[PDB]
């Protein structure tokens, strides 16, 4: 087995090629796979730059630049804490809302498509084993 | 089922926290994830920045600076390409491939450490149905 280091290197390959065929297919909604995850994020709740920044894994500047950008378009808004003023949120708006959700069906059908080969009943199963994997990494890394 | 979309955001969520754990673990080697690739690249032969910039989804910068990083340590060399000397590519050296070695046995172990709630039995099947995936995925983004 060179099976177990085989699995992580195609997870590798896979998510740097739905990276990219995601911010091909985002671009019809003027966003960046980035800008995807950040009203993913925000949909979820007000989130801080330096939580968007970690949680993505990418440099603030980043964030910044996504952040701009879909406040630009008035997907987010960023808003000052109620407990302490000083710390700014960055808020999704209803039309954020409304895009994310068409961004969501983009994703959807690539997913589809990728995973086409597979029946439901593979999908579940390897979703639960993959779900294995995260668990166990997510508490190593953190 | 929300379950293939899932499937592939949940290989996104690994992908990033494996890079981010293979980052740390790799600095034992003084060696980034990125440095990583780069010889695992060119183990395969000999490549120029463009290919591995390409291939690894990153910017021609983070190709230089990694090829520097391993230049500097001796892992690897640029040499111009015989048929046309113009043309630069990027070649690991025999402490390159033992560089490798070690980083591949970190890897490995890693590997291990989060997959070890699947059996050889599941990883197989596992492997073999997100393999699948990656051929799809493969084709369509490029």
């Amino acid at each position: 087995n060179e099976n177990r280091i085989q699995i992580m290197s195609t997870i590798a390959k896979i998510y740097r090629a739905m990276s990219r065929e995601l911010n091909r297919r985002l671009g019809e909604l003027n966003l960046s796979y980035l800008d995807f995850l950040v009203l993913r994020a925000t949909s979820d709740g007000p989130k801080t730059m330096a939580y968007l920044a970690n949680r993505y894994f990418v440099t603030q500047s980043a964030i910044t630049a996504s952040v701009d950008k879909l406040e630009e378009m008035g997907l987010v808004v960023r808003v000052r804490d109620r407990e302490d003023r000083r710390k700014i949120l960055i808020e999704i708006t209803e039309k954020g809302l409304e895009t994310f959700n068409k961004g969501i069906e983009i994703y959807k059908k690539l997913a589809n498509e990728v995973t086409g080969d597979l029946s439901e009943d593979e999908v579940i199963l390897v979703l639960d084993k993959i779900s294995k994997i995260l668990k166990r990494i997510e508490e190593i890394s953190q």
